[PDB]
């Protein structure tokens, strides 16, 4: 652990992190629907659809073990309500023991198989029922068909959206915010879904941990404090760790990564965590996250309208996903694998000491690079991280990065893009996207654009002379720093931030963990 | 001379410079064309035109001392080819010694007298024939008429365009790059052209030396490393030299120049080299180059669309031209002159320490200046350099500077602009432009605009309140720092960088050298 | 005369023109300073400098034949005032006859020879006193040195700046006295100055007239009226004739306007043998919206674009001076392809390929580069006349503001002798111009993939030079010059036209052409 430099004594010296969240105190119980539902304290919510009948009526099919509640939920009373996706109603009544109970439903539409986006809308409606209501228990009755992965995603998303991050509130903490202590779930074939519960709780926290790092502003979350947080995480999980400082980075000749950080008051810190299975290692994987804790753009300052310099604390979202994956992997302990979690962390600032547009810098593999724009800093840091990763001798290198704003014009805010030099690895990532329910789309590395990276003076240009397809150009540049290892690159610039809710998504934690686990 | 400060240990501490270039290893021989051409080895190229005939046929006039090549070059076999400017052809054949030779031509058009731009196109086509062909020797046969200056220009341009700067390549060096070892030239009245060969070689390196400094990026070429390179050049040439550091600049009260450099991690360095002739000194000249090794714009940051911040390593092109001229002058050693080569070198950066828009700063002649835009920094450094130059007691002061982007809208990328306070000196610059074949156009210093530099609080404003003709306004500002000396100002902002080829031109080395040489004779 | 189309009945159908101005009623007398200055009525202003002593004191050299005013003008009183250029004071007092007179000075700085810009500043300070005092007479005493041309420029500028254009709103002195050393040599400049003033003011009236008043129909109608008043030959070519002449570049620009294109051709021809023939071509865009390349960028000044016919205006003001002064042995053609560049379903588009009257196909790269298209067909028309010189004058390129600015126009040409004649006309008219090059290396950037030539360059930012290269393609074998007045036409500080070019072109015709 290194000391965080301060300008004034009021500058923070660590990222506040909540490990023991209220979600972790919730006791989860799963019951089979065949035994009927007991309707007692708290709120009991039925998830109901009506296939093929758009905005069709609500009908409750499950057996309910209360005559009063069964009478309330008969078809004649329920048919006045409809299943329109995201719609909900609350019910009040006295049960057979003369206790008042609260019941309701969330509409799940008319399409038998819900997409991750549909299921998220269902969860958001459920969370509105949890907020502003002091409940000790929620019970959820599944009258829809979900596979095991989608059941886990429901739980992960519920936990994540319910959790409210108050680390930076002082005088404006929500004085009414209370969390349930119990969650009941009724589902058909419950025994087959029970193994998903604790996996969902792990995936939730890896994702929420990533969100905590992302949302932490750049005065709290800087290269020293972020690498310190990684050390503490490794200590908690018994992972091996190494933080490389400037002197070691100079010895490794990491000139592209070091140049980006020249202008910052925070020394560069390179994170290397390692998980190794106890048994024979059958696969070795390097996960590389882009870790720019604030991106001002440098001398190519983000001053253009719409460049959103105020959100650029999120430019370490890739590092956060890799560290959240380390939480999940260190918790779940997969066998037969060795995983390296890597991030070349730095901050891109304006200073007398900053690198300049036009500088020619030398990466750790000897390639000279002409810098065309100091705001294309992520690919420079990743170049040196990829050289480092390939020296580890791994089977797969996967990097994840908020690399190019063009991602918003190609895939938008819902799907990440994956690029790579190896179809088998790309297909493994796409399969992990399916089982994590974090959507990714394969995009091409178009070799015809490579000539636009030819530099008159250096071995290569950082940016293209003509091509505006920057996500593809960036991938061509990165490809030059992986010589003979299967490699894939996930550009999460469009999917990292939830603009409607003004908070991170923690995108990539579950994708990467499913990738490690399914291998 | 001074230690280059570093942020990380990987930051470079000197500019790589190649002094012996492959061009210098080319042995050049000039033969009179009257004796006929020998065609034995390598590539032999005829420079051919057809005066008055639009796109007329190739017709070879020279005698060729080989029966086989003469048969190939007969009019009947050449009439399928035309002399269109820049067109070229290659021929393969066996000579009388049964050795395979390569022969060809480059078309020089139908207009007997070629401009500098025309000759450049001819040379560029020649260079394409040298690339991707591993040849030991090139022979050029002039079947066009060129004067001595244009023959020298041909060689200088050939040398400059042929040379490839690989200083910053490591893993991507051209594995196939081979240079000729011999250059043969056949020309009429060869004895009068032989003296141009070594002059062309000197002018080539002065221009290529300037290009090397310009193309070197701002992490390599900073105020300390550039002034160190100037000392090393002065030492090799036996020039007197002095580098003024911050404490001496403070004692000289160089407050405009020092303000520009406040925001940089590199201390300001003022270059002063001197060439002095052995005999009676009849003329004393100060050459002043703008030397901003990187121009971020300062707090008036180059953030507007079209502001090319990524190219601003070229903002010391004027300094580079002056040092390239020092090489040529120190090598050719003219008589009757003393030449001072000056540059107020610094870097324009954004920092807690930078000067601010609105600051009022005091120049070394006591004039107070209101800073209106920190990106108008060149005229500030030049103001103090001009005060220094006039204190030397010279006959002429000439400054050269990448000063105003408006130059691209006035003269464009081919012609530099010259402004000045003295008609005789302006005419001497124009004559040097003609004999150097570096084009310059005289532009006016329009005194009506001077009132727009009136400041409410300081003695003068740095920038105009209303006038958009910024090349003229900048000249008017500079004019305030020359009190009673003949002075001219050459704005090379539009001509310094070759946008098509993505490389410097080294513009001004030959212009300034011709200026010195013509005034010395 | 053609009928001006209207959208509503309130749209104007002619340009109001004032021919008889109050300036024409001023009686001018020039007296030699030797013998002393009489100070009897009105306002008397001394033009005074102080060479070497910058902002030095005012000192009056002339004898004044009034004892009271002489006391006022004593060195001890005048040294409280200084000669900083444009500074002025004037006081009211009783002269020896107990008549109220006003006496004062305008500072002329510390340089002995005033430039045209310095003299404008002097005149502006003089006019400020004329606008703020009810006066029957002004007397100006020259204690500075002016040559004959600068003296005439002084009078022209005084008349022009003093005149106030009130045509769109809903007392002048009657006498001007001038005391100057060697007065007899200056007397012939007075009525020349009055002619040059009105030609310049006439051009100013056409320029300042808004585009609803001054459109292609009403401007060509005004040109006919001028020709009739001056006994010039005249011809207005309409769309049917323009189509028969195949002027496809000019007609394309006007396609989107509600006003039909009108080509003005006036002719002055000397009574004696014609020894020199000259065509003067003025750009006449009565409003330049930019077309589909609309003037929407910050700083594109769409609200000022009524001035895009300033070249035509100068050519017509020149026709006034020439028809009035009647030079011998010359025939002069005054030409303008007048139209309006508008946005409509009917406009030409960026990318259109159009065919000029000499058969050249042109690829339109920007509809706001419309002036060179109209000038292209005008130059083909001019060369068919068989003239010795073609001079065009045009508000062509905004790049002039970045090259020479608002004070000097640029001249380009294909013939050095003709360029030097224009520069000499600039010296004697005191309308400054600077010679700029036509750089042949840029010509390749006008090579079009599909048409014979591009209208604009894709790569070269030296737009004034590229525009000249384009125009040169439409002059085959005639001495030709092109004067770009885009930067000098409008006086931004005073919010009015300059009428730039009228006097320059007249001096060229009178003195330098033949
Ligand atoms: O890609 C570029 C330059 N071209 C470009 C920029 C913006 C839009 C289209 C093209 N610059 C990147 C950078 O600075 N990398 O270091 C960058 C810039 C922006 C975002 C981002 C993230 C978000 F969440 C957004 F909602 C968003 F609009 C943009 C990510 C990376
Ligand atoms: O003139 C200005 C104000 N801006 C401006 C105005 C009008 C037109 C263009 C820019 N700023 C100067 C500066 O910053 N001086 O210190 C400067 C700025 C740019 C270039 C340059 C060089 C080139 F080779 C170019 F191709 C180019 F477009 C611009 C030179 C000097
Ligand atoms: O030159 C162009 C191309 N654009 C452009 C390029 C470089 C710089 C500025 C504009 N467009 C011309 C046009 O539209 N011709 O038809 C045009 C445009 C503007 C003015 C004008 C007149 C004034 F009096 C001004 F004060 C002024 F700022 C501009 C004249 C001609
Ligand atoms: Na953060
Ligand atoms: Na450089
Ligand atoms: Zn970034
Ligand atoms: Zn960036
Ligand atoms: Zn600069
Ligand atoms: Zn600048
Ligand atoms: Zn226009
Ligand atoms: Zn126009």
């Amino acid at each position: 652990a290194s000391e965080v430099p301060q300008v004034v004594s009021l500058d923070p010296t660590s990222i506040p992190i909540e490990y023991n969240t209220p979600i972790h105190d919730i006791k989860v119980q799963v019951y089979d629907i065949k035994g009927g539902c007991n309707v007692e304290e708290g709120l009991t919510i039925f998830l109901v659809n009506n296939p093929g009948k758009e905005n069709g009526p609500v009908k409750i099919s499950s057996k309910v073990n209360d005559k009063q509640v069964s009478e309330f939920l008969k078809d004649e009373n329920m048919e006045k309500f409809n299943v329109k996706l995201g719609t909900s109603k609350h019910f009040y009544m006295f049960n057979d023991n003369k206790n008042s109970v609260a019941v309701g439903y969330v509409g799940c539409g008319s399409v038998a198989d819900l997409s991750e986006a549909d299921m998220k809308r269902v969860v958001l409606s459920l969370v509105t029922m949890l907020h502003d209501n002091k409940l000790s228990k929620l019970t959820v009755v599944f009258e829809i068909n979900v596979d095991k992965n989608l059941f886990r995603f429901f739980l992960e998303t519920l936990f994540y959206e319910y959790m409210t991050d108050e680390r930076f509130k002082s005088t404006d903490k929500n004085v009414n915010m209370e969390y349930i202590k119990h969650l009941g779930v009724y589902i058909n074939n419950a025994d087959t879904y029970k193994e998903e519960v604790e996996k969902a709780r792990v995936y939730y926290f890896g994702t929420y941990y990533a969100s905590q790092l992302i949302a932490a502003p750049s005065n709290y979350c800087n290269p020293v404090s972020l690498s310190n947080a990684a050390v503490e995480l490794a200590q908690k999980l018994n992972l091996e760790y190494k933080i490389l400082g400037v002197k070691e980075l100079e010895e490794l000749k990491m000139g592209a990564y070091l140049s980006v950080g020249k202008g910052s008051m925070y020394p560069n810190k390179f994170i290397h965590l390692t998980y190794k299975s106890k048994g024979d290692v059958k696969k070795k994987i390097a996960l590389v996250g882009k870790g720019i804790t604030f991106d001002s753009g440098g001398y190519n300052l983000k001053a253009a309208p719409g460049s959103m310099i105020d959100l650029m604390k999120f430019d370490m979202s890739g590092c956060a996903a890799v560290l959240g994956c380390a939480y999940c992997v260190g918790t779940l302990k997969p066998e037969n694998v060795e995983i390296h979690f890597l991030s070349a962390v730095c901050e891109n600032m304006v200073s007398k000491n900053s690198y300049r547009p036009g500088d020619i810098i030398t990466a750790s593999n000897g390639k000279t690079i002409e810098v065309g724009n100091t705001d294309a800093e992520g690919r420079l840091t990743l170049a040196d991280a990829l050289v480092y990763a390939e020296k580890l001798g791994v089977d797969y290198i996967v990097d994840i990065a908020t690399l190019t704003g063009a991602m918003l014009y190609s895939l938008g805010t819902s799907y990440a893009g994956v690029f790579g030099n190896n179809e088998e690895l790309i297909n493994k990532i796409l399969q992990s996207s399916k089982t994590s329910n974090e959507p990714v789309w394969w995009l091409p590395i178009i070799n015809e654009y490579r000539a636009t990276l030819n530099s008159k003076y250096a071995d290569i240009n950082q940016i293209s002379s003509s091509v505006k397809a920057s996500s593809i150009v960036a991938s061509l540049f990165l490809k030059e720093f992986v010589q003979n290892t299967a490699w894939a690159h996930i550009d999460i610039a469009g999917v990292s931030w939830n603009f409607k809710a003004r908070k991170p998504k923690g995108f990539g934690v579950r994708l990467l963990t499913e990738f490690v686990l399914n291998d």
